[PDB]
């Protein structure tokens, strides 16, 4: 049992908006930080179809703010597969809308766990890799989670 | 000037949560309308690179619910445009992630003003209408627009 | 199984509220969004108060919106049922903004919804009727079924 | 010397209890009932004065009952006396339940409002013309109220 | 008959002050100030009592000073005095001036939170053994404030 | 310019909040995202408070999660300046959820940020240097270099 990837792929566009922001109008990096979770978590329900819980996130490096309002830009998919667990590769963008201005924000991984109405973790289906960017960062994934384990 | 309504295409995944819905966990018609705005604002921006405003929204007919926390999905594109003003078609489902099924839950569509940074109507370019769907709403937009100016 | 009405009175209902950066665009001009979220609010309460139940939004009628708030204004709605169907209210929400370091007070929209009590189940659920008791009331009842047959034609 | 009308201030509020703002038995937080009061009467002030205000105090508060999910809370404030710069706002709150309509009294709250420029200094308010008999019985009582407020402040 | 150090309740809140909590010059409502002092005394009561509470009253609020945006707010509460099922809070802020490093002292505050059991019925707290010379003050005075309250809500 | 260190005493951070449904997943466990946001919240006090400056994110290191409160726990966190570079500030944050019904605490997680001062124009700007003083800091102090160094790496 085995989806591709596209199955589960989530896009996401928010628009920053002053409580996001702090009061010279730079995003929180909190709210960054709980919009990758929120987009890794739709990513993990499409591909279980199961409710999830995050296990872990790796190291998040912000290359670049955001503002008032500029749109953020998400996007989320499922790159490996252990039993129950699902790395999820999420990409964060801003968006300038009135200057055209588009950057890179942040792009890291996270450890999501598929669980039962009990909590208890659940099977996953397999993720099938299928463009060469996807088929890269499966063949990589067993590097991170042991990297994962050794910390 | 003009672009495809492609460039402007808008898309948005949203998790149903608690504070979003009733007490009965029914998703409040007043947050689909806020996400819907929301969208078209996006869209908008994106099409004319200004800030914008909702001049109207047309009829809303909430076909289904949603519930605690399925995922929201939303899709918003310009289909016709004025001299500042833009028609923006926004569709929305509800997607029950742990089941996979999948509901229309509303269409729209609102107009939106681009303005400038003191909020006076902004010139905005012509769309150019790609599919046969775009098409379509392109060439039923002068009908609508009227509909409108008689209510 | 009720036999009675209940007044329009009933479950009129008011708000005010500041309007505040959150719910404001990057020049302070109020989200249509964030107003209509406000009258889908107002709605409901005043459906709820109408039918004790739980209720559903089945649509809300076009919105025009007429000018727009700016941060610090006030925000004022005023809404009530106006007409019932065996599970379904209609309800007439006014929007104003209130100036309130100038005293200038400016309609923003007024809207109509359509409201459905339903029961624990999510299934609609008969409701009560309403009696229109003011000359605005009885005018706002008169028109309701023209208006319930464009509904019912879209 | 300039005076106004009671009701040029009153305002009214309508909330729905919902479950982020409830203990985990359902009943809402005292200081969500404390917030929508200062709400109102920040809303009932700026309409008195036409200014921006700042809330200098607020008397005790004794919730009288509660108010649980799906309710709708009411509040309705109004000035009721005035000094130089400040004013006392009344709000009084019920509770509606969703389920049977009864209403039922939450609480009643005194609080001190002050006028303020766009400096943040305090600045002059017109005096307000009670004229329901329950805001001429406010009116009378307020400078007692005011003077407590004196008093509990000192050292 | 069963007693804790009021140090087992003992709770700090700090919290950013932002553009949402303040009136159009940046000062911070008074009622985001109350919500906050009745959310850590829950919180403080809850740590006493190990059950859910409400909040019965709070006594008057007097504020000494602003916060504005980008300050931070730091509260601190605990229990001082107890009665059968209910408890005395009192709750200390003061702003964190986030430019200079100056802290002020905004405003105190007693409460009386009530611990319920899962009916929501009023159920017995354990009693305080106040251990600093604040927490004894605090103790031997508090009998005296609980008849004031008793006072005001009479008829 | 300043030639004294500050204390970590100065900006040391305590945060108490109960654990509400918006924060929650449909089994009533806490969201990550929503313990990310409370650790940076915390951080950025902390930061602020050390550098009397505006303060933004410059990353989070690796966090895992040990466990999950449940709606209507505590969420308990504290944080502080361990260590500084000339605009950068190491942060340690540690979390834990108390069960106040059952008395029950655990840790939830702990994590390191970097923190950037900036000045009005989101330039980064220096920062005092902190003075270790308890035994615990001292520590935190000793090995910051080390984890500067895999930061730099990646
Ligand atoms: C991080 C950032 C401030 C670096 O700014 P810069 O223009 O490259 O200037 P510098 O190279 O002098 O970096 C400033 C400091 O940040 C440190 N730094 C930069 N990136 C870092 C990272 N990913 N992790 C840890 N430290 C980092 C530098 O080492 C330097 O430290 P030092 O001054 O003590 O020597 C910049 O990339 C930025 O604004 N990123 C976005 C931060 C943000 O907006 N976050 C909120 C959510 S998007
Ligand atoms: C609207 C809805 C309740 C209709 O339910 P139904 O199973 O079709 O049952 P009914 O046909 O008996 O409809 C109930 C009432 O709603 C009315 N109705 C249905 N759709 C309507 C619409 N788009 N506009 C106005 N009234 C509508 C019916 O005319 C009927 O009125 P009546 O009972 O007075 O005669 C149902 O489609 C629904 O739950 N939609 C989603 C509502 C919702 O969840 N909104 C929140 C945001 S998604
Ligand atoms: C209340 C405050 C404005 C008083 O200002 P001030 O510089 O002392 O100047 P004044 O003495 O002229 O006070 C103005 C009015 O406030 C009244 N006042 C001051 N403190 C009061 C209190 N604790 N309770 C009731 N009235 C009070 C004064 O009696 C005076 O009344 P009057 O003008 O009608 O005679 C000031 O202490 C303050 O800004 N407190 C903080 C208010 C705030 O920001 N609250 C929000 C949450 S922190
Ligand atoms: C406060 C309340 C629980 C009192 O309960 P009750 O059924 O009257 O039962 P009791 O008389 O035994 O009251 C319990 C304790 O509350 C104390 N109390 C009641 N009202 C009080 C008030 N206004 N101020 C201070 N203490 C009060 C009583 O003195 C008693 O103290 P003791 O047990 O130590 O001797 C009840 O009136 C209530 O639930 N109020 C609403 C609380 C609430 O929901 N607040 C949140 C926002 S609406």
């Amino acid at each position: 049992q085995s989806y591709p990837v596209e199955r589960s792929r989530t896009i996401q566009t928010r628009l920053v908006l002053p409580p996001d922001t702090n009061h010279l109008g730079t995003i929180f990096g909190g709210k960054v930080l709980a919009y990758i979770d929120e987009i890794a978590a739709l990513t993990a329900m499409k591909h279980a179809n199961s409710a999830v819980v995050t296990a872990s996130i790796d190291s998040v490096d912000f290359k670049s703010s955001a503002t008032v309002g500029d749109a953020l830009e998400l996007e989320g998919f499922v790159t490996h597969t252990g039993r129950t667990s699902m790395e999820v590769y999420v990409r964060v963008h801003s968006n300038n809308l009135l200057t055209g201005e588009r950057t890179l924000t942040t792009e890291s991984f996270l450890t999501m766990v598929a669980v039962d109405e009990s909590g208890k973790p659940k099977p996953v289906p397999q993720v099938e890799p299928q463009t060469e960017e996807e088929k890269r960062l499966y063949e990589t994934a067993p590097a991170r989670k042991e990297n994962r384990k050794k910390r």
